[PDB]
Formats: C-alpha cells, structure tokens, sequence
C-alpha cells in the first residue's frame, strides 16, 4: 500500500486484495492422458490460496499429492522488509514461466512447463505435464500415497544469467504403509516480458498445505489450502 520503491509498488498493487485464479493441466504420464482443472482465490496479504482441482477426464491416474507443487508462488506472503525480493510478483501482468523436473526416487519422472500470467483480473497458471519412466506397480501409480501433505522450507535463489530463479528441493510424500517416498524438485523461473524484474538475495519460502474432500462432489477432486511465507532476511 506504501512502498518507496516504485518498482515494489507496481507488483503490490496487482495482488493487494483477493484474486481469482484459473489453473489448467493437461497431462501424460505412460500414457495415460488427463486433464485437470482448478478454481480458486489467492490472498497475498496472507501468503493464502484456496482452491479446489477436478479432473475433468474421470478418475486422475496419479495421487493428488504428487500435482501439489505443479498445481502459484506469486501469492507468497513477503514481509515489508523482503518486499525487493519477490521476483514472482515484479514479473506480473506479463507473467513467468515456471519449468520444473520432479524426480521420484526409485520411480519415473515429471517434467512440467507453466505460464502463470494474468488474462484480465484473473490469475492463470496453465500447465503441460509428461511423465515417463513410472512403474505399475510403484507408489505412483499403484496409488500408495496417503491423502495429506507436509509442510517444507524451500530455498530460492538468484540466476542473474538467465534473469530468473532457481530452486533444488526434496518433498516427502508418506506411504500408506508408514515409509516415505521422495520427490526431488528441480524449478526454474524465467520472466516472459522483457522489463526488468527483481532479482532477489538468497531467501527461503515456508509453506504449508492441507488437502480435504468436498463431500458433495461426485468427480475425482481435490480441495487445497495452502499458506506461504518468506522469510530469512533479518
């Protein structure tokens, strides 16, 4: 609402109430072709989305948990005094790509290209999913996750080179039995408008998320809560 940064001012007032967002998905994973999407509200004053995901091809052929990383980091909440850092928001209305390879252990692969961009007031993140590798009988496919998630810190750096971002992470996904199964992340950010954008110091985004059922809904869903928060700059 106040900030003596023009800069910051820009990217603050796109996000300074509640705003909709669109998510759509199309998805391959062996072969399996599925589409999902989402409707929701993001909030940035608290670092909170809320959304709920269908698939809209019958039943999704992986685990909700796994498309939770895939499925808005410009709703992260940054203190006053990490406002110069948000890259996600200096970006907007034009919007960013997020590219992301998700390694699970033992298992197949995710590569995932988005452009997450306003149409009008209203947030898009619009996603391609391929998924190879994966085995028939593993966690993934065999559908061994249980339906919940963990809450994780992720640490976001600077790629001056390329006038973007970079991430490396590890989300672990319990197993019905007890176990976990790891996901390793690998994220880049690019800015698809040519104006300049922020290019933050190293600092890290504490999230945490729940996933519930809507007990009206008859199609194969997901309801998502998620709060986001950076922090790690005194």
């Amino acid at each position: 609402h106040h900030h003596t940064d023009p800069m910051v001012s820009k990217g603050e007032e796109l996000f300074t109430g509640v705003v909709p967002i669109l998510v759509e998905l199309d998805g391959d994973v062996n072969g399996h072709k599925f589409s999902v999407s989402g409707e929701g509200e993001g909030d940035a004053t608290y670092g909170k989305l809320t959304l709920k995901f269908i698939c809209t091809t019958g039943k999704l052929p992986v685990p909700w948990p796994t498309l939770v990383t895939t499925l808005v980091l410009c709703f992260s909440r940054y203190p006053d005094h990490m406002k110069q850092h948000d890259f996600f928001k200096s970006a907007m209305p034009e919007g960013y790509v997020q590219e992301r390879t998700i390694f699970f252990k033992d298992d197949g692969n995710y590569k995932t290209r988005a452009e997450v961009k306003f149409e009008g007031d209203t947030l898009v993140n619009r996603i391609e999913l391929k998924g190879i590798d994966f085995k028939e009988d593993g966690n993934i496919l065999g559908h061994k996750l249980e339906y919940n998630y963990n809450s994780h810190n992720v640490y976001i750096m600077a790629d001056k080179q390329k006038n973007g971002i970079k991430s490396n992470f590890k989300i672990r996904h319990n197993i019905e039995d007890g176990s976990v199964q790891l996901a390793d992340h690998y994220q880049q950010n690019t800015p698809i408008g040519d104006g300049p954008v922020l290019l933050p110091d190293n600092h890290y985004l504490s999230t945490q998320s729940k996933l519930s059922k809507d007990p009206n809904e008859k199609r194969d869903h997901m309801v998502l809560l998620e709060f986001v928060t950076a922090a790690g700059i005194t």
